[PDB]
């Protein structure tokens, strides 16, 4: 499959990415938490060609210390080593010198998917494929994502979906989908919950939950509270039912992804292929 020659969370920053903040006028804030945020902006003469364009910049709020200010650099560092892919929110550059860290990304003009679906309560299949392609890539670099969900999928011009992660620019603290456990429990594989284990095979599970998000944006395990009862349910192998708008084949993928044995679950490679077949038949 893929061999990892190096791990990017232990590599230093690559200064080829650096871009000068003076060619950057902040537009509107796009999203924010209690430790950092994300805001529209125009980068003057970006890339190896002197072209202006629209971007998003992630950055710390006032309230950051060695915990978060590092975790932004980690994200920066990890990101400099994946490099581009149409189905991913790509790093364009950074500002790491002469001020707090500014991480400049593609601006995805239609924002998060969970809202794009909730808004609108073959198109559903493209989204699934595109997200699947993006994860197959992250998988090919042995990069575990840990927060695969519709809230973290973005929609650029021509409704192409790219995986991302809002990280510090999301109010995780005031978001009931993230449970305090001395975590987005409804999206997590059992090995991730019970045993703090986190693989690409876990991310397939979470990618299962994302497909069920074909419910056109429903909260998983609808009306089920996260508590003793919910953990037993998922260990004893309970599965959400088929969504209304799911083709049977597609629910077969979800049930595949929600296999309790991590190895019995498929790979982003397989899913992309099964998705490719089901495309011309539609
Ligand atoms: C594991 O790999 C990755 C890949 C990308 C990322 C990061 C990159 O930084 C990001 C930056 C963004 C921010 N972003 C880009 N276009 C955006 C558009 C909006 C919006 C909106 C509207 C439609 C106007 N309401 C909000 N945030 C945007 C979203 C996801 C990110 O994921 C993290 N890990």
């Amino acid at each position: 499959n893929s061999y990892t020659f190096i791990d990017p969370t232990q590599l230093p920053y690559n200064e080829k990415w650096e871009f000068p903040r003076n060619n950057l006028q902040f537009g509107k804030t796009l999203g924010a938490g209690a430790f950092g945020k994300v805001v529209e902006a125009t980068a003057f003469g970006l890339g190896k060609e002197d072209a202006v364009l629209k971007v998003a910049v992630k950055m710390l709020k006032s309230t950051a210390h060695a915990d978060e200010k590092e975790a932004l650099m980690s994200e920066l560092k990890i990101m400099s080593h994946l490099g581009q892919h149409e189905n991913i929110v790509n790093l364009l550059g950074a500002c790491t010198h002469g001020g707090p860290v500014l991480v400049i990304t593609e601006y995805c003009c239609y924002g998060d998917l969970l809202n794009f679906l909730r808004r609108k309560s073959r198109d559903l299949l493209h989204f699934s494929s595109q997200v699947a392609q993006g994860m197959a890539f992250l998988a090919s670099k042995n990069c575990i994502h840990r927060d695969v969900a519709a809230r973290n999928v973005l929609l650029t011009n021509g409704h192409v979906a790219k995986i991302g992660d809002f990280g510090l620019a999301r109010d995780i603290m005031n978001d009931s989908n993230y449970i305090v456990k001395g975590l987005p429990v409804k999206w997590m594989a059992p090995e991730s919950i019970f045993d703090c284990v986190y693989t690409v095979q876990s991310d397939v599970w979470s990618y299962g939950i994302l497909l069920w998000e074909f419910s056109l944006g429903l909260n998983p395990y609808p009306g089920i509270l996260v508590n003793s009862k919910f953990y037993k349910l998922v260990k004893d192998g309970y599965q959400m039912a088929q969504p209304a708008f799911a083709p049977k084949n597609i629910y077969s993928i979800m049930q595949a992804c929600w296999a309790l044995e991590p190895t019995h679950r498929p790979t982003f490679q397989q899913i992309c292929s099964f998705l490719q077949e089901q495309a011309q038949e539609d």
